[PDB]
């Protein structure tokens, strides 16, 4: 039950990161008339994702188990990583006035997607 505790802790940290990024995106949207709506939607999406990650972390904390549950979990993380990649790409397109910050945020999101995919894989290896 060691890395599962560790995995859940990493997931809690990532949820916090996603909340901070959602706030950042709202602030950017205040100063971008041409994409504000889109950015606000994305921030909402991110806040919802943070909630799901918190839920998942909770579940991991309890199971730390059954190869069944863990399998179902690492599946969800792969889907969330895909969603984050899509968000990173839309932020990339939006970036193309103050869009350097948007590029950096998308980069953070793609790295978070990578960390999530790796966590899914370490889960499946645990399973």
């Amino acid at each position: 039950h060691m890395q599962l505790e560790e995995i859940a802790q990493q997931l809690e940290e990532i949820a916090k990161q996603l909340k901070k990024i959602a706030w950042q995106l709202k602030k950017i949207a205040q100063g971008e008339p041409s994409a504000q709506g889109q950015l606000e939607e994305i921030a909402q999406q991110l806040e919802e994702i943070a909630k799901q990650l918190k839920k998942i972390a909770w579940q991991l904390k309890k199971i730390a188990p059954d190869s069944v549950q863990l399998e179902e979990i690492a599946q969800q993380l792969e889907e969330i990583a895909k969603q984050l990649k899509k968000i990173a790409w839309q932020l990339k397109k939006i970036a193309q006035t103050s869009g350097g910050q948007l590029e950096e945020i998308a980069q953070q999101l793609e790295e978070i997607a990578k960390q999530l995919k790796k966590i899914a894989w370490q889960l499946k290896k645990i399973a």
